[PDB]
């Protein structure tokens, strides 16, 4: 069957924690009073969760609110356990309190006010600077979370609040966040169609944190080439079609053959052959202002099929993109 693989960093980290630390189904929540607070404005919505401004009227500050639907609800002992476990880390969400509904039985997490910039979904509202920058402060969140032994699975433009007039950034929803254990496997289908790695795509379950760094670079593409997103797949499938259509398939095939995976016979019809396509194919007058050689070199450590080969999040914070960014 499959070759077994280990993470390259932070292997062992929860293997050294006692099991409260990660045996998430043991954990015992105690729950908080839904009557301290009061909600007042929508902030957004997620598939599997409604998202408001509240006020906590016991200290009358701002709060705010992550009501979960049943799905969300279902895995709240390990989105509660993993939240405890990375509150006060660089950039990530903090965790509040715990409340439930008595109404319609529905639990909802209350996180402390992070102050949002609004950018309508309008990503074209960058500079490099501020690509690199905020880039920089979202590997600072992977890097926390990943020594803390978890791997987010859910890296992408909606899971990140950004404070721009701060300057500041939170990796946000960890409802899909797993602890890392080695040679454990995992379900596949996890994170969002177009920043799935490779790795989910070919059922290959023995993944690790490397698999946010490759949605990362999905979101970096996207932004310095201006294209949304950045691999467009019409389902699971041509995903890994549009993917093998800018890395090629002679790595592809590398990669299968290195972890001798099997594919799903649906991709011998449509993942034919296609050439490894250089960076600077994607390079026009309306992007050059964001493309420089750093920001290709370091796209390519990123999107790269083999798991294992990709950089961790603390190299990514080593590489030549971000000497420019204030430190
Ligand atoms: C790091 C900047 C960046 C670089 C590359 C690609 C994209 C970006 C980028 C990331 C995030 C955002 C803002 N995302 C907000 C999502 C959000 N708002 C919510 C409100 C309520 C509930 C849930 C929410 N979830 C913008 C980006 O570029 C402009
Ligand atoms: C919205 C209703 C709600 C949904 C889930 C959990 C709590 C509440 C809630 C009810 C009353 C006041 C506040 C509540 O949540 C903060």
């Amino acid at each position: 069957g499959p070759v077994p693989s280990r993470a390259r960093v932070y292997t062992d980290v929860n293997t050294h924690r006692p099991s409260e630390y990660w045996d998430y189904e043991s954990h015992v929540v105690e729950w908080g009073n839904q009557d301290d607070y009061q909600l007042v404005r929508k902030l957004g919505r997620g598939k599997y969760s409604e998202v408001f401004e509240a006020i906590n009227i016991t200290n009358n500050e701002k709060v705010v609110v992550k009501i979960l639907k049943p799905v969300a609800a279902a895995k709240i002992k390990r989105e509660i356990k993993i939240l405890e476990n990375l509150r006060g880390g660089p950039n990530i969400i903090t965790l509040a309190d715990i409340v439930k509904d008595p109404v319609s039985r529905t639990p909802a997490l209350v996180f402390e006010h992070v102050n949002n910039t609004d950018f309508k979904q309008l990503y074209q509202t960058l500079t490099d600077y501020d690509i690199r920058f905020y880039m920089y402060e979202i590997l600072k969140a992977l890097d926390y979370c990943h020594s803390m032994g978890i791997m987010h699975r859910d890296v992408k433009p909606h899971n990140v609040m950004i404070d721009h007039e701060h300057r500041k950034l939170r990796l946000i929803d960890w409802g899909l966040a797993e602890f890392y254990h080695p040679g454990q496997e995992y379900n596949v289908r996890v994170a969002s169609r177009y920043f799935k790695g490779p790795e989910l795509l070919v059922d290959y379950q023995m993944y690790d944190y490397s698999l946010d760094m490759w949605s990362l670079g999905c979101m970096l593409a996207s932004m310095i080439f201006r294209k949304e997103p950045f691999f467009h797949g019409h389902d699971n499938y041509d995903q890994l079609v549009r993917i093998a259509k800018v890395l090629g398939t002679e790595d592809l095939y590398d990669y299968i053959d290195k972890y001798n995976i099997e594919l799903d016979p649906r991709f011998n019809d449509i993942l034919g052959r296609h050439s490894r396509k250089r960076w600077e194919r994607f390079v026009h007058s309306e992007n050059q202002h964001l493309v420089s050689p750093e920001a290709l070199d370091f796209l390519d450590k990123l999107l790269r099929y083999d798991h294992q080969s990709r950089l961790t999040a603390r190299e990514a914070m080593e590489h030549p993109y971000f000497y420019t960014v204030v430190k």
